[PDB]
């Protein structure tokens, strides 16, 4: 890398290139040794993220364990062998491994944002009607992006979440939410008709999980299968963002999916007593009836919920019906 360089200058480089990939392994390793590390953000299932400094500009970096690196090549090779560079997906930097053996250092770059996740931001700040629909559009569009395939080697195969959750969506300084932590992820090509994952146990959070994953009626060897199932999770955020939207002092208090039905860190035979047996959902409270925005979002809601996989909307149709309400407001 030459002086003067920056790291919004490399985004353009690798964004506009011919090949829609990250930025070369030579490159890519002089990133990550570079970075002047700050303080650590936070913590997830798999590795610590770090608040880094690459040339004075702010970066995110996501240290993972010696024992953790399924975690860390599976993220590595979805983020880059595929051409996935979309506004609503996390912008990927670096990947790169350090030492060798039981002290093997393990590092994930990518994009800083100062509001942070999604859980964080709601249980600290109140949306606004333009608002709320800024976040639930950037996240039908994030996930439409992801089961898009595109066929003819230069395209990228289409990829399942298994984990989508408040905590795993980041907002970015614009009110515009990114997709992260693809380590959980499954790809697929219908050319073929493989999948690179191992199908056979339950992968994510508990809270989130489809009724069909938690009665192990869900046919793992259908890709469709894990697409429905993200669109169930993704309900579950559609109905916390719209609970905290505010119309002249009305709001509710932030709480997550199941939490009158569930307590904190739940087992699998007790959130399959809720969603399965009784076919318990989420409340959606009274005052959603008032005004369009709300009412919209609460019909997505039901119609995302089902108990059958096959009657659940698609990705591309909740993004679509997102894009007409957004018009209404400018
Ligand atoms: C390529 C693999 N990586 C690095 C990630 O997936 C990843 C993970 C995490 C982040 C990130 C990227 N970029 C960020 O800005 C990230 C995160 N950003 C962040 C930034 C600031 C805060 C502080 N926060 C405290 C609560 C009120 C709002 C401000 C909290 C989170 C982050 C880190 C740990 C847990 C949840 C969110």
């Amino acid at each position: 890398i030459s002086e003067g360089t920056t790291l919004k200058d490399l985004i353009y480089d690798m964004t506009t290139s011919g090949s829609g990939s990250g930025l070369p392994l030579l490159v890519q390793r002089t990133i990550a040794r570079t970075i002047v590390l700050q303080e650590s953000i936070g913590k997830g299932r798999f590795g610590e993220v770090w608040r880094g400094k690459w040339r004075g500009e702010e970066v995110a970096v996501k240290i993972f364990s010696s024992r953790e690196e399924r975690s860390w090549f599976r993220e590595a090779e979805i983020y880059q062998t595929v051409m996935l560079r979309h506004e609503n997906i996390l912008g990927f930097i670096a990947a790169d491994n350090k030492d060798n053996g039981t002290w093997t250092q393990l590092w994930l770059v990518s994009d800083y944002h100062e509001h942070g996740s999604l859980f964080d931001y709601l249980n600290r700040y109140t949306v606004t009607v333009e608002g709320m629909i800024k976040l639930a559009l950037s996240t039908a569009s994030g996930l439409a992006h992801l089961h898009m395939e595109i066929v003819g080697t230069q395209g990228k195969p289409a990829i399942a979440h298994r984990d989508l959750k408040s905590k795993n969506i980041l907002v970015k300084k614009n009110g515009t939410c990114c997709i992260a932590d693809l380590g959980l992820a499954v790809r697929h090509d219908s050319a073929t008709d493989t999948i690179d994952i191992a199908p056979n146990h339950r992968v994510g959070t508990k809270r989130y999980m489809a009724p069909e994953v938690l009665d192990d009626s869900i046919n793992m060897k259908h890709f469709e299968s894990f697409k429905r199932a993200d669109i169930y999770a993704m309900g579950l955020v559609f109905w916390e963002i719209a609970r905290r939207c505010s119309i002249g002092g009305i709001h509710e208090d932030y709480q997550l999916p199941y939490y009158d039905l569930v307590p904190s860190d739940p087992s699998v035979e007790e959130m399959r007593k809720v969603v399965c047996e009784q076919k318990l959902r989420p409340n959606i409270p009274n005052r959603w009836q008032s005004c369009e925005a709300l009412r919209v979002m609460a019909k997505i809601m039901r119609e995302c919920w089902y108990a059958n996989g096959a009657a659940r909307l698609t990705a591309l149709r909740i993004k679509k019906t997102l894009s007409q309400l957004s018009q209404q407001e400018g």
